[PDB]
């Protein structure tokens, strides 16, 4: 028993990082193969971010100009190119370290693992969840561009995140591993909007299955309610609208439990209009939405 | 900017994690060298976990018994003894990928990264803190056994803890690695009392410093204190008293933000005493009192 926010084991992903250091600007690139891939902006001095012609800043830059560097020993590139906001470095050595990897481009209300890192080293791991916005509420400061996010299924990683930017509001901006953006992001220094983030509602309800899986009972009523009627309520708070596709997604836990996806809902529905009165779910005094109904049986049945 | 429970990257200790198997019973081992550390519960049959003579079990078992695997090869054991709740099994080869280790008796308050594991496999890691009572609130099933707790120093991996049990209530025990438990808990499966739980105040603090250095600044109040004051608040509410040792650890955070200590305090007194209001810091609806002031200094600053 007992639920935290775990992230995969980062130790696959560790072996594929690398420094990339291009003029005065030093971020993070992962190396799998004989290829770098790396955020674009590294080549971008403080003075064009503002509004880089990423194509003609490239121009100026050779081979020799990006230095990559794995752990203390340099890695000599034989090619460059940009695939859109990412640049591919190609070196002369495979990664002995390369995983077994996918390049994959998740959904909002899908959760990751990131491995924060600084000038090629790793310095922590932690799950989070791509926002309905696009946008991730993860921990990364200057030197942290490139790190990644992934999953991991068995033996092999599924990266699906490289981290390219934090936006004015604190949040953080970034694209999939063929360089697109998640949202509507650019790589440009200017004024973003974030957009209105709402609340992955299926990812409450698989946490609220996860609660009542580990003791946590007391939200549980006497109560149930209807799709539509759930929605009308789920639409005041701003959470996502529940679709039977997320009933379907849900079915091992209501089976495991016992207890209706419906009736799961209008318990829901009444911690939205009432709050949880100075009461605690798993530890926490809100309502966890980075939890997917994958994770919630992931942990509660020691997948490895 | 952002703040995330972030546990240490996993790798160096992912290379350590062993399953080890005697008679019936399977869990986790951990490989340092020669050696296979395990608990001593993995020689205990179901009948005899109610009030097991481990001296008396242990003669009835020879090298031969217990199975250690690393991956999908087996090890060959030519030695085993008893070193208070943990097995040491010596193994024929030493692990190749035995990172640079020390053995440590965490202090309560202090925190710890645990990989999850089930039979010699990583299945997660997230980040933890000892508890005042020597508990942890961790996430643990049946074969997660084994499974450690450890923090890194650049290359150097500290060791802390080691799982052992669940108690009723649904909170974790464990050993260091010398195999003492933290606390008063016993391997055997008898009514064990956890103990009052009170709260981290200095962690707390730090987490306040944290919350001012990413901008959450609305609990900042025109108010300050005395340790004897806040200090007869925290014992109300169930809090760690405030020493000065914490006000000296707070310094660097102190220093950075240009906010006294005492200050904080009377933040964290007002707060204690008015609650959040339906407000959050750091996306926390609650006061988080699980990342000591060195965590913040590290999250804040990037250290790898
Ligand atoms: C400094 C920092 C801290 C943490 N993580 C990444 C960073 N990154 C940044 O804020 C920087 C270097 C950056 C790069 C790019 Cl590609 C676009 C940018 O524009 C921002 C997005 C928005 O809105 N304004 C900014
Ligand atoms: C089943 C389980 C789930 C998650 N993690 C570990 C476990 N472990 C357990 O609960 C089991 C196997 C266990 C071992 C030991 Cl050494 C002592 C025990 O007594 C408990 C402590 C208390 O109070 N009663 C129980």
């Amino acid at each position: 028993s007992g639920f935290r926010k775990m992230a995969f084991p980062s130790g696959k992903v560790e072996g594929c990082m690398v420094q990339v250091t291009c003029g005065t600007t030093t971020l993070n690139g992962l190396w799998l193969d004989d290829v770098v891939y790396c955020p674009r902006h590294v080549i971008c001095t403080s003075e064009d971010m503002l509004n880089p012609n990423y194509e003609d800043l490239l121009i100026r830059k050779s081979n020799h100009n990006f230095l990559v560097q794995a752990g203390n020993v340099q890695l000599r590139v034989i090619g460059h190119s940009m695939q859109n906001c990412v640049l591919k470095l190609k070196v002369d050595t495979a990664n002995p370290k390369t995983p077994k990897y996918k390049f994959v481009r998740i959904q909002p209300g899908q959760t990751f693992s990131v491995l924060a890192c600084y000038n090629g080293s790793p310095s922590g791991v932690y799950q989070c969840a791509m926002r309905p916005n696009f946008t991730i509420k993860g921990s990364f400061l200057n030197g942290s561009c490139g790190s990644v996010g992934f999953n991991i299924d068995y033996d092999c990683v599924s990266f699906c995140y490289m981290h390219h930017m934090e936006l004015p509001t604190g949040v953080h901006a970034g694209t999939d591993l063929e360089g697109n953006f998640y949202g509507p992001f650019v790589d440009r220094q200017t004024a973003q909007a974030a957009g209105t983030d709402t609340t992955i509602t299926v990812n409450v309800l698989a946490w609220l299955y996860a609660a009542v899986i580990n003791g946590d009972r007391w939200f549980l009523n006497r109560f149930t309610t209807t799709l539509n009627d759930f929605n009308l309520v789920a639409m005041k708070y701003n959470y996502e609208p529940l679709t039977q596709d997320h009933v379907d997604i849900l079915g091992p836990l209501s089976a495991q439990t016992g207890i209706a996806v419906l009736d799961m809902c209008a318990s829901l529905k009444e911690l939205l209009q009432n709050g949880m009165n100075g009461r605690t779910i798993l530890g926490s005094a809100l309502l966890e939405d980075e939890f997917t109904p994958f994770d919630v049986v992931r942990q509660c049945s020691g997948v490895t």
